């Protein structure tokens, strides 16, 4: 069977695809995270998963098994770390998985890789990984690795896709933490994932310019969520996720033009 | 949907079962690893995750998001690092993994934690990332957290059982890579993810006693696994499931008596 | 004289102040990076520990030496690391000055920490840094230290005063490196550090919605600067010190009220 | 004075040695830990040292100074970290003590070295020390310096010898912490050091497939041994003294055949 | 303006620097500590940064933006880490710091540093972080980087200047924590900073054969100094100024003579 | 047999003497280093480790196994760790190493411990892993862990023994390596590893005010040492032993008073 997931391959298949030159390798980033009283903690591992492999279908890659431990929850962008449930991974944790799986990549022969961030917070740790592996490979005399970092989220740029998605002015993406734009995309991916019936609405959170430790859990709404999605659709999380798969394979396109 | 998996329940749902004592937590712990040509290589990860749901299942508890990526696989017990798709972790890495979720149970209420391995070599670094978690725990004023650590096979202990496995002696669980006893279990619980058609079979692996680094390809058996799965039969990992499931809930029971 | 300025103050002067009760500490952290053809490299480290200085004069807080080196710059908000010029730290390096310097004030009997963050990327370390000590405190029993992170920019948030500053419309603060916004409020108080001759003006930088390592030179202005600095005018400097001077001011008066 | 031991030469003879070209090194690497009533505390360390030397008189090799430290004393291998008297080391320690000779010896030109464990626990901190020593070697284009590593007792495979040696049935050398093997080979070598009135005799050890943390002392046999070692004689220590000489001086010289 | 201070140029006009060949780069490495009654606390900043100021105005140098922090100040050269004010890195923090620095100023294409300590205690930590740095630099084929480290008052060597200096005969530099040299050179350069009359005049430091910890406070004077500065003049302060300067300039010229 | 060394105890009579209140540890710290043509390279370790057995024979206390790899050796105090043979760790090791054990001493219940250090190079490392221990043991709830540094060479101050010991006038601490001090204490403790016909006399060495890296060779006597040992006797090695273990025995005793 033609999974897209190498954890689902042999070694045989797997080796064959990387000795066939350019194969491009997709690890998908996430976290173990509050996500208010409707959806499941696994979200920002599944959506980027379900993104990439959709793309790596679209685009004959391969996919990792995800890294399912993210950096620590912050207030305005995640809720908070002190959420039970939300279980998270220590800075120098989560940069040093980052960077010895690229170091095993390279060892593999492959030289391309995409990194599907889902989780906010894991962005720089996640940086700082791919910074120090490379460092490495250099003096492994190694300086043919190219890697593409992104958040899938941020490929969703159309204002007619924007407006369409929030008619009623878009908030931005640091209270979209339990929000329209994942409860959506859950609702067409994982249903019984979700239950639109528990959101428990609020305005928009809102907070002055700066943050405080250790965090103040009264400055985050009791639900847990930065946002409310109520309004939530399966129909908007189609839209979401086709605009992300096919922008996303076109990037990778771009990057990693097959030789 | 009572789901055991902490990662598809909502945090309150999660926070609610904490706070009701007593629970008891599940953290599988595996690899990304080649096991021949029969078999895929995510194997050591569905396992333990697999044993971890059905056992969860009888006793109540909650199964967390196992982790992926395990400790360098050796030669004797693995077939060594070598081999192109395993992908391994450093050991600094791992243990910071574990002492890190350890960390974050901790902080959530929870006290009783099992830890089941289902990759050989991860053993010594799950029990440093146990020591440095616990140690932490004592500075934070935290005594009655409490940890049992296993691997899987290891129930597998009745000498009847084992003489209807292994109709022709036990080799040991040294060469059990990728053999008769994973390939077996594999066959009932994923049969899509093992061709027995393709099991390469060899004489079990035999090694002289020490080891040597950098890590010789000549001393592994050409398709990676340590000893032949032609026998493994879905019979035989029907009864391997039971047996653990029984054996390790069992152990639990024990160890965490409901309060 | 008294100087705001722990460095410049006695070891007694400044136990004293300690030892008077709600002594609000600054640290302002930046960088040594490269802005451009049209200032000097150390604005991310002048800028904030201007701020901070005349923050403290206005609420009587202290200020420690500047943290002179900050994380490696990223392309899409500082031009990249691979310029000549620009310094930078590890993330671990960072994170353990930040938590090293947290422990000490703990020491000395401090509890109130302001950090004023002046180069962008340096946000997820100082956090780090201030989680890892926060952790570390707790275990010293001390439960009362409460600090304050932000990032001066963040303060000019009235539409009014983003109006007035960018009459043209405001691209936002990622392109902001070596911008109006810092040769402003540079021009007005390190006019000698600033030639607005040598500002080689240029559209604002653009960016695919993903990241590329290594960093390719190509995708970042030959200048350095991701966004024009000639509209920059002391006026503005004048404008944004005192917006941010006073909003800062009064959200450590809030966070932090006299006993 | 022809010593083996590389801490008893000049460093002109060393470097004479290294010079002449396949200069086998051999680094002893044990533990200070509780063996009981009736032994001293650093068998761990005694042991792999004797044999090394006989071994290096033998081929003609050099005996570095050995680890005192090792791991955590575990409970089914070595009694556990709970009595008083094991003094372990944390596992990066360890690894990074490997890791630092390994990357010395190296320096010095060294390409041959043999790793001789004397404490069960050690193995996978000692394994991770030598993958880290020797991909750094790698970066600085060193791709010929070979390791051998072997723990002293697993050379004594014969069943004639085994049987000869445990008349009564082999039980492992999971139990043999304490017990007749080093007890034996410790009246053979070191005499003044056991004193078989001493000896606790107690029933092997047994333990359910799966480890407690924190370690439950009632576990372990209360004099800290895992077996008994009554019938400890020094003539089964000569026959394994002869039996480990011999075999790893065989081994060594196939791994490091003279050039 | 031609400033000596790289974070008061331009990338340009460093990039210029470096490429011309020969750029001599020099770091002040300090601390934040307690100067006793009379001085500020960041004197050994202020000290080694005027110190290269005027070196590199006479050779020709670039120096760095100084380490404001350094290391736990010990009793015998500092009067000890539990004076407030002092604040503190630990090891592996200045040693990263300095690792850091070097790494990124050998990938600006400089490889001439001179690393000028005015903290006693940062030696073997700014040792370290050389040798780390430059492992990593043959890593990355760079063998030419040559790094001269010195403590500006090791070039107080003429008897006749130190006679002169200390017309009582020379204490050592182990107890000038806070005493005539520093003072003198304080009064020199900073006379604001420093106050003669709050000098808590007392009899030079003695201290046995040994160090204690935890650091008995009983056991340093209570100014904080180690020796006192009433005789510390402005006039020997120019003196030390000009024969370090002079001194130091020259053995630049020596190391790292112009191509 | 009544034993100083811990390692030649067993648990038993290992606890008893800690629970017999106010016991004393001694734990030598050394390095293999190279010491010119006439002496072994073990000495760094061999006599902090001899003087430790007898002040502990004098003083009723307890030795462990020493540390046999240091701190990496400096050109001004050892020569230079570019010599074959000195074989050092990295600073973070040695540190750990001392660290791990302070950690484990104070869970055995001992409170009292002497470090005595035998290479130059080691101090730093030795003074951070005492403090990091320190900072644990305080968030564990213990604060009477006591420690005594000293490097037993600083025990020689009477100018009276000096002057006795160099008839020439003293040079200093920092050339004596492999110089007449140890050389001349070896004399009288392992005279089969001291070959004083090899003495390759040379005069003291000596250096300007400042190092530089990569060490340069040349600037070290050929010969490893920096000052000739051919004055060095038996006698003077007594005198040294007798001064050092009654210095170090009454320091103990003041430090350590009896309960
Ligand atoms: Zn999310
Ligand atoms: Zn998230
Ligand atoms: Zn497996
Ligand atoms: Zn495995
Ligand atoms: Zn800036
Ligand atoms: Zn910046
Ligand atoms: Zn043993
Ligand atoms: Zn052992
Ligand atoms: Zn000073
Ligand atoms: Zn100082
Ligand atoms: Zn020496
Ligand atoms: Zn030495």
């Amino acid at each position: 069977s033609k999974s897209v997931f190498v954890g689902e391959l042999t070694w045989k298949e797997y080796e064959a695809r990387v000795a066939a030159g350019d194969c491009v390798l997709m690890l998908p980033v996430g976290a173990l995270e509050q996500h208010g009283h409707h959806m499941c903690m696994n979200v920002d591992v599944l959506l980027p998963t379900a993104v990439c492999q959709r793309v790596a279908e679209r685009i004959g890659a391969l996919v990792l098994p995800g890294l399912q431990y993210g950096y620590k929850s912050q207030q305005k962008s995640g809720g908070g770390n002190h959420f039970p449930g939300t279980t998270s991974l220590d800075g120098a944790t989560l940069t040093g998985t980052v960077q010895d799986i690229i170091r095993e990549l390279a060892r593999h022969g492959v030289r391309r890789l995409v990194l599907m961030n889902g989780h906010y917070e894991n962005s720089m740790f996640i940086v700082e990984g791919i910074d120090l592996a490379l460092r490495e490979l250099r003096y492994a005399g190694i300086h043919d690795f190219k890697v593409v970092v992104l958040s899938y989220w941020d490929f969703v740029k159309d204002p007619a896709v924007i407006q369409r998605l929030y008619p009623e002015g878009f908030l931005g993406w640091d209270i979209e933490h339990g929000g329209v734009f994942e409860t959506s995309l859950m609702l067409a991916l994982y249903p019984d994932l979700v239950d639109l019936e528990r959101v428990v609405d609020h305005p928009p959170a809102t907070f002055p310019p700066y943050d405080v430790f250790p965090v103040d859990p009264a400055r985050t709404p009791a639900p847990g969520t930065l946002s409310s999605a109520k309004t939530a659709s399966r129909e908007k999380g189609e839209l979401i996720l086709e605009v992300c798969v096919q922008g996303i394979a076109d990037a990778i396109g771009q990057e990693f033009p097959p030789t």
